[PDB]
């Protein structure tokens, strides 16, 4: 009768990323507290995070139903208008693309910062 | 403008918060979930539904998202997990919280060992 082991979905998906990128705990904790820096070794955990959840294609290109699928239909118009201040995402790689979206989503709702 | 700190929301604590609330869910209930320790009825089964969808795992008729689900799982459990979805999926059952009741539940008659929590 063991009890099954219970996997952690959100730990594994940044663990996995946090290691196919060198990114440290410290680095995805600045992330966690809305503080933004354009390197790779987070700026790519923060790509290969929505990835994994389906958020964005392998261009980070944003499935915007799936984006405002993560949130409560109480803040979907609210969610609705700072994608279309931020979409479609741009920069020199999908590293930077995320960055930049990150930057603008924290720019356009300074009071929040949703983390997954 | 100038940073200022935000007010940080973690989707995963927000999500069981709400779903909780929306469901009539108790603290001891979610624990059992937690656990993988399931009863058929809808302040479990709802509540499981509720953090399902909040990650688009499965739309608001019981269609649950494979390719969405594989993502999320950890690489170690993706042979499994390909096998457990293609006896368990599609859903079935009596209505919208039951049918993932069932997929719980077939999940756990496959792989006795392997449980999650969003
Ligand atoms: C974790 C994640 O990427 C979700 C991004 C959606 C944030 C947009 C919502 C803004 C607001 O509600 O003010
Ligand atoms: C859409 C957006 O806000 C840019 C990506 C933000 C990173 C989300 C952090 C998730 C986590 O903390 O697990
Ligand atoms: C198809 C599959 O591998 C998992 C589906 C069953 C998960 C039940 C819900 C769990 C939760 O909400 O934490
Ligand atoms: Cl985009
Ligand atoms: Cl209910
Ligand atoms: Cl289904
Ligand atoms: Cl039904
Ligand atoms: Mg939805």
């Amino acid at each position: 009768w063991v009890p099954p082991e219970v996997f952690d979905l959100v730990a594994e998906d940044k663990a996995r990323c946090m290691s196919e990128h060198g990114t440290t705990q410290a680095q995805i904790d600045d992330v966690d507290k809305g503080n933004l820096v354009n390197e790779p070794s987070i700026t790519c955990y923060m790509y290969c995070l929505l990835e994994a959840f389906s958020l964005v294609d392998d261009e980070a290109n944003v499935d915007e139903d799936i984006m405002l699928g993560l949130l409560p239909d109480q803040l979907q118009e609210r969610a609705q208008s700072v994608m279309g201040k931020c979409l479609p995402t741009s920069g020199s790689d999908n590293c930077n693309k995320i960055y930049n979206l990150a930057k603008c989503v924290q720019e356009s709702a300074p009071d929040v910062w949703f983390v997954i």
